[PDB]
């Protein structure tokens, strides 16, 4: 009946997000204002803070691991300017490589058509990362991320390759940049060489035989046998046109068959279960009587020298290697060891060429066929040689990009060498692997294993082959000069280089003649100059971007080296490693302070995302479903250092931790917004459960600054939310509830209770707002009280604020201890939900309490415990060691419904002076 005579305590702070409608109105306000400008100019910045964007490919729409990576270093960059530094945050894209050139390439095939020209084939390369550049811009600021979109670094500008070529060009200057002739990764659907970074491993089906090489006579008169053969096992029968040797293990005893077959001793016992020789060994040899014995190529009958190879292998196989120098990197040095010929006749598609006719390696019916489809038909061909076909799966290389599996070809490529000793910055000598080791040791990994993880690959990488024979790429852009056979690294050619790919981009490699891309002083020479063609491995273009964004831009994006990059843990294998390397050429240092990574979207049974096995959830699907504020609450709620499972289940979890922040910031919001603004100019007199919360409020907002200090936002925003629970709803809201909905609006005690609130929402509001920055925004917009204590326009004006100072408290204000008054209150509610089970009892306003231990405020105790009356009464209900409780002897008041009436139905004495209220 008095329920208008209440206080209505509302605001217009809504309850549901309807985050789907109102995102995209906060967002379009943030780039129309250009919220990150106005960040960058504020004026009060103190102390810098840069962290380095990793470029994402301008080819298709983003996927959730975009959004999982960018919405993490969204959330340490806005925890950085909220504590007051200057941020540098210029996001990038990579333009150039496969990644996109391979879209083209298929598009143009499935429409039947070709396109030969360079500077066009270029521009359908370029405008193709132009178009995907801006939607994925776009659909990055649907996610709420802040950071210098409208003026983003793009590979593909000029500038950029001009920065990528001057980097390349420290390289060479620095006598790292070398030809090699090796076998190295060849794809043959894209007919280029490649590096480990655009190589992937997969089980793949393969032949497996065991092959008898039969000893010349000569080779079988000088080891006193009728019969030998060496027993090889290959999975590769299309090398074996290659063959010039059989190596093997040094120093190693190898036996002699029944039937003639000879294998290292060591592997008899295996070879012989396989059925691959017979059990009965008749001599043994050592290797060493073995080596520069002949033996006889089945397939061709060509001579194979039998040598030592380093490090055979004894546990799988027959301890005798087939040695093709034209197709393996240890082959290769083993026949070089020994002064034989390299046989390489597989052409750049793949197929076997003229030159298995001309030195008769090869049977003139394979002449350009596929290695792969050649395979069945060579084993064939080896007839009674061939002693055990089977068929295996392995783990094998595959082009990145067209998917297909990779061959080994003799080749001519420029490599960034691993253990070539170079001049130190500081005038030492070191070696690029020994520099990148010291480097990693200074640079912070978060988790910590991170760091072994890149070290074990610096470990062990070999040389980086650079060189690339597509078209959309910046040009290893060097002459060769005829007359020495050796590039020409004079500085003065150089620079002239790079100055006009700096004006007009590296289209002008292909456009311009040798004369015309030459300095005045050189063009009467420029008939002894010709142009390498290559393009550069798009992860040197990446691994550039510290030079061409950090510092060539003297600061004004960021420092470099920089304070923090944030990408996936499989940037190990790829950007991390690629900036790291030429961070160590240019700088002999890392590029970045600190390496913070994450794991991968994974579907509901922690598998892979693929459109093979149908369960991609899309980004778009995803924010749609949920909203860009819960799809962040669900990134900084999880473990994200590992990988991140969909599912409706956890979903359902971060919707509720969001709508309890949500009711809770309502709640507060809506309790003091009817409080006089003058008593944000004057202290007031806090009751100890004042002082408690706030005291509290200190201790969590120390835990949860600190947890997201170290980016554990898992254990932040667990303190936060147990506090948002426990002591703020469970113990405050509920004790002061009748006081903000039953007290006068001048009742001091209320206003204490306001005061209280408002700093509780302030801190909310300064931890929450690097994560529901939406959401942050929007409790500002419906909040004055809130606008005016902070002194705060919107979200981005927000500060840590001393409540100490904004309340007036004294300093030497001893804290409250509230042990045993919590302890009797946790008692009780035991004791009472066992009268309620009973149905004695409905709640505990019903009740009376004879506290035992006299030493305890009274008043506290009536407020925590929600009892009506702390004393003796005359009807008793329960007695336990601590207590006794009785039935109030009141009449429940019809307006604030606590049993402190003595009539029935008639106001009690505090709402009667509120109800006469003048
Ligand atoms: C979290 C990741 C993947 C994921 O989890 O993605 C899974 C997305 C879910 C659905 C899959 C989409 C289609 C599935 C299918 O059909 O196959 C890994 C991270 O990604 C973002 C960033 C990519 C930038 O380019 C990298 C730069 C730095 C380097 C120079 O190249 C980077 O941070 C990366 O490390
Ligand atoms: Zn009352």
């Amino acid at each position: 009946e008095y329920k208008d005579t209440l206080n209505l305590n509302t605001t217009t702070f809504s309850m549901k997000g309807n985050l789907s409608v109102n995102e995209p109105k906060t967002y379009a306000k943030w780039q129309e204002q250009q919220a990150f400008k106005r960040m960058q100019a504020r004026k009060d910045n103190h102390g810098d803070f840069t962290l380095h964007d990793g470029p994402p490919y301008a080819n298709g729409h983003l996927h959730l691991g975009h959004a999982l990576n960018k919405i993490l270093k969204d959330i340490v960059v806005k925890r950085e300017y909220f504590k007051g530094k200057k941020i540098y945050y210029t996001p990038g894209w990579d333009c150039h490589g496969l990644p996109i050139e391979q879209q083209i390439l298929e598009r143009l095939e499935k429409e039947k058509t070709s396109l030969e020209n360079p500077t066009l084939f270029r521009e359908k390369c370029r405008d193709h990362a132009k178009k995907f550049l801006e939607i994925q811009k776009n659909e990055f600021l649907q996610l709420g991320v802040l950071g210098d979109f409208e003026d983003p670094y793009k590979t593909m500008d000029f500038k950029f390759e001009a920065s990528i070529y001057r980097a390349l060009v420290e390289v060479a200057k620095k006598g790292l940049l070398k030809e090699r002739h090796k076998p190295i990764y060849w794809s043959y659907a894209c007919e280029s060489a490649l590096a480990e970074a655009e190589v992937e491993y997969k089980m793949k089906k393969s032949p497996s035989i065991f092959v008898a090489f039969g000893l010349k006579k000569e080779s079988l008169e000088k080891l006193k046998v009728k019969k030998a053969s060496l027993v090889i096992w290959t999975t590769t029968p299309w090398t074996l046109y290659a063959n010039v040797a059989i190596a093997l293990k040094k120093d190693a005893v190898y036996a002699l068959t029944q039937k003639g077959y000879l294998v290292a001793k060591a592997l008899h016992e295996k070879l012989a279960a396989l059925g691959v020789v017979d059990n009965e060994i008749t001599h043994e040899f050592n290797s060493n009587d073995l080596e520069y014995l002949v033996a006889t190529n089945p397939l061709n009958q060509r001579d194979s020298l039998v040598a030592l190879g380093e490090h055979v292998g004894l546990e799988d196989g027959t301890g005798a290697v087939h040695t093709a120098p034209g197709h393996g990197e240890e082959d290769y040095y083993l026949g070089l060891r020994y002064n034989l010929e390299v046989l390489m006749s597989v052409d750049e598609k793949g197929c076997y060429d003229e030159g298995i006719i001309h030195n008769q390696l090869l049977d003139e019916s394979y002449l350009g066929e596929h290695v792969f489809k050649a395979q069945k038909r060579i084993i064939e061909q080896l007839g009674d040689s061939l002693l055990l076909e089977q068929e295996i799966e392995h783990s094998y290389p595959h082009c990145w990009r067209t998917h297909k599996p990779v061959i080994y070809r003799a080749t001519t490529q420029w490599f960034i060498l691993m253990d070539e000793p170079f001049i130190q910055n500081d005038g030492s000598q070191k070696t690029l692997r020994e520099v990148a080791l010291d480097a990693i040791e200074k640079v912070e990994f978060v988790p910590s294993s991170g760091k072994n993880r890149l070290k074990t690959m610096i470990e062990n990488r070999p040389d980086w082959c650079l060189s690339r024979q597509r078209k959309w790429g910046v040009p290893l852009a060097f002459f060769i000069d005829k007359r020495t056979n050796k590039p020409c690294f004079e500085s003065e050619v150089l620079e002239h280089v790079a100055n006009l790919f700096e004006k007009k981009g590296c289209d002008v490699w292909w456009e311009y003649s040798v004369k015309d891309l030459l300095p005045p002083s050189y063009q009467e020479d420029a008939k002894h100059y010709e142009k390498i063609m290559h393009i550069l491995d798009v992860w040197f273009d990446s691994g550039s971007t510290f030079k061409a964004v950090l510092e060539d831009y003297h600061g004004e994006k960021g420092q470099s080296p920089s304070d923090v990059i944030l990408e996936g843990s499989d940037q190990h294998r790829g950007w991390f490693q690629s900036s790291l390397l030429i961070g160590c050429v240019l700088n002999n240092q890392a590029p970045f302070k600190k390496v913070i990574t994450h794991g991968f979207i994974v579907d509901e049974k922690g598998e892979k995302m693929s459109k093979s096995k149908g369960n991609v959830v899309s980004l778009d699907k995803l924010l749609k479903t949920h909203g860009s504020d819960v799809v962040r609450l669900w990134v900084a709620f999880n473990d994200y250092q590992n990988d991140l499972r969909v599912s409706q289940t956890f979903f359902t979890q971060t919707e509720q931790h969001y709508k309890k922040f949500r009711n809770t910031l309502k709640f507060l919001l809506a309790n003091f917004s009817d409080m006089d603004l003058k008593n944000l100019e004057r202290p007031h007199n806090f009751s100890p459960l004042d002082h408690f919360m706030l005291e509290t409020l200190e201790t969590i907002s120390a835990g949860v600054n600190s947890a997201f200090e170290e980016h554990d936002f898992v254990k932040g925003l667990n303190i936060l939310m147990a506090f948002v629970t426990n002591e703020l709803s469970g113990i405050y809201l509920d004790a002061c509830k009748d006081s903000l909905y039953c007290d006068s609006k001048n009742n001091e005690k209320r206003q204490a209770i306001q005061m209280v609130l408002l700093a509780t929402a302030s801190k909310l509001c300064y931890f929450l707002a690097p994560i529901l920055t939406h959401t942050i925004e929007e409790v500002l917009e419906h909040s004055q009280a809130l606008r005016i204590f902070l002194q705060a326009k919107d979200v981005f004006d927000l500060k840590d604020i001393s409540v100490s100072e904004k309340l007036h408290l004294k300093e030497f204000k001893k804290p409250e201890n509230f042990e045993a008054v919590l302890a009797l209150r946790s008692a009780f509610n035991e004791e009472l939900d066992r009268l309620k089970k009973e149905g004695v009892i409905k709640n505990s306003l019903e009740c009376a309490i004879e506290v035992k231990e006299k030493a305890l405020d009274e008043n506290l105790v009536e407020e925590l415990l929600m009892v009506s009356f702390v004393g003796i009464a005359k009807e008793k209900l329960s007695e336990t060691p601590a207590f006794t409780l009785f039935k109030a002897p009141f009449y429940k008041c019809p307006r604030c419904w606590r049993f402190k009436s003595e009539l029935e139905n008639t106001p009690c004495k505090r709402c009667e002076q509120v109800l006469k209220e003048r």
